[PDB]
């Protein structure tokens, strides 16, 4: 009891792992709600859950499509305490191709995920938290919402939209109690690649150029990719916070990449650097 | 004439000006098709294409809504040149008000029409382009596309995905001999305001007084800082001049005081904290 978080998106990846280190902590302060598309996926969760040994009561999934807002209304109904002090937007989708090659469904999926739900979740509960001054709304960051990536134009405007999405409301939300807080990871390992996946609909070099970025990005995620355990240490590093800046990441190493895309407005910088970061 | 210049939402503010800017050109250089999101509202268009005199055969509007693929192919296959020389995604819409407040098809309609109604307009014109090994696609920026405005989110989330889906493209086409750019524009005098809004119900007082204060300080700004629309329309030109175009173009430097201030600030509070002070004192 105390402290109730409710978290979206809990099969794996991040959202188990930061469900069960919230559920598990030490202090025994946390009420999870760990919620998830679809809770026949809840194994996992459940096993982690249970080997780490958590209060009893200290974790509850309930099930949150977060592309349905009858689904979040719900769950919503179904947080007993009557509030949620911390909301963690964690859900989402990649989707990497050609932008020739992208689908309709695909994209405005990748859309509805990404941003939509987001925004579902936030009227579903900022209500409540700005009513009751207090609250604690987190979201995962990614890199490829601070700066774009070929071959994944969708996914960055579908990730750069949260950012915008979020660092409004925390222009507003400020004076209210509730502070929002986007947490940027980069390549961490979850399921999330594995999911993410064009010969007939691109022409012959953006194919060949296609497959090259394809193989770097495995072989640097793999060198990169942390793990979803890294990850909700700094969640929990925000959420200690007593006052919570709008961006924490989760490593420093593209930091020095952001610096000179923001160092040059007219973007020609980034844009020649990221070109030879990928193409060599 | 003969560069082909292809410009979706010209039925008022910018599409309309850049539109017969253009056509209108002494040089005479360009042919211009004006897509219209519906035909029937074009009786401005000309009117103003006469009044700068285009003349005939240099302005030939057309139905493109970027909401519906179907429109976008037509369009297409009416560009009677079979090539397209300059693309200027233009067509976008606002939305504000409380988050909590916002309808459903509303957020759903301002990121299809704005973000996937350009994905739309791209992944069509785009590819020949590629093949041709030239070609300049310009997109309406917006500074509200570059840092968060309050009561704005949904506008917001969907002009920083223009950013991202061309910056993103922008690496890859490179060295495709295909310039993308963006024409970052503070407030302008169009319509676009006129139709943003017009609460109490869906949201609390104390948010409901904030929002009024925000609009107290927008009417503001854009009464004594707006631009014309033809302003504006100078810049797309100078852009689409440049031989080796970068991927931003501003049409003012009076946010870029505010941009900096953001740019050297990762953890994203500082600015948090003044744009939170220069709206809501
Ligand atoms: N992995 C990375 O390297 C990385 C990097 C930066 C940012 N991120 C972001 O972190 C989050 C992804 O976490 P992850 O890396 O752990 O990915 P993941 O392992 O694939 O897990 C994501 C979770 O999101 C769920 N989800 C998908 N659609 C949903 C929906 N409509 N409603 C509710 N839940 C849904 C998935 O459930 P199902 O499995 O049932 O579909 C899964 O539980 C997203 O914000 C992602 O963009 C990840
Ligand atoms: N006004 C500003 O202060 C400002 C600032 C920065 C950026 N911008 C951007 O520049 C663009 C132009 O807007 P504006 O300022 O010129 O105002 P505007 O006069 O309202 O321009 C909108 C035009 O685009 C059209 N459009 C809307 N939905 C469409 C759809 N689904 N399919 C095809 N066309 C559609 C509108 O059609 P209908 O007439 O039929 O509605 C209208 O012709 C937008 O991207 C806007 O975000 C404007
Ligand atoms: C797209 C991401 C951003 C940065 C990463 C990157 C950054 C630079 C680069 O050359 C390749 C890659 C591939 C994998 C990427 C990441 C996987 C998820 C993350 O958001
Ligand atoms: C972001 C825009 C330019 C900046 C404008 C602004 C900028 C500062 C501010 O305090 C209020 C407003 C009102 C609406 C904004 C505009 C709406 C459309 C445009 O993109």
């Amino acid at each position: 009891a105390r402290t109730v978080v409710l978290i979206t998106g809990c099969s794996s990846g991040i959202g188990l792992h930061l469900a069960v280190r919230l559920a598990s902590d030490p202090s025994q302060s946390f009420k999870v709600y760990a919620t998830l598309r679809d809770l026949k996926t809840q194994g996992r969760l459940w096993e982690a859950a249970r080997a780490l040994a958590c209060p009893p009561g200290s974790l509850e999934t309930l099930q949150l499509d977060v592309r349905d807002s009858k689904s979040v209304a719900a769950a919503r109904e179904r947080v007993t305490e009557g509030r949620v002090d911390v909301l963690v937007c964690n859900a989402g989708l990649g989707l990497l191709g050609p932008l020739e090659a992208l689908g309709e469904d695909a994209v405005a999926s990748v859309l509805d995920v990404n941003v939509v739900g987001t925004v579902r979740m936030l009227q579903a509960f900022l209500p409540d938290m700005k009513r009751r001054g207090s609250g604690r709304v987190l979201v995962t960051g990614s890199v490829g919402g601070l700066m774009g990536l070929p071959f994944n134009d969708v996914y960055c405007a579908s990730k750069f939209a949260l950012e915008g999405l979020c660092e409004s409301l925390a222009v507003l939300l400020l004076p209210f109690g509730v502070h929002l807080s986007l947490i940027e990871c980069g390549p961490v390992h979850t399921a999330f690649m594995e999911k993410v996946l064009v010969l007939d609909r691109t022409d012959i070099h953006t194919f060949h150029r296609f497959y090259q970025y394809l193989a770097l990005s495995k072989q640097v995620f793999r060198e990169a990719a942390q793990n979803p355990e890294e990850v909700a240490e700094v969640f929990l590093t925000a959420l200690r916070a007593p006052k919570p800046t709008l961006r924490y990441f989760t490593t420093e190493r593209f930091l020095p990449l952001l610096r000179m895309r923001l160092d040059d407005p007219s973007g020609s910088n980034y844009v020649t650097a990221m070109h030879r970061e990928v193409f060599g």
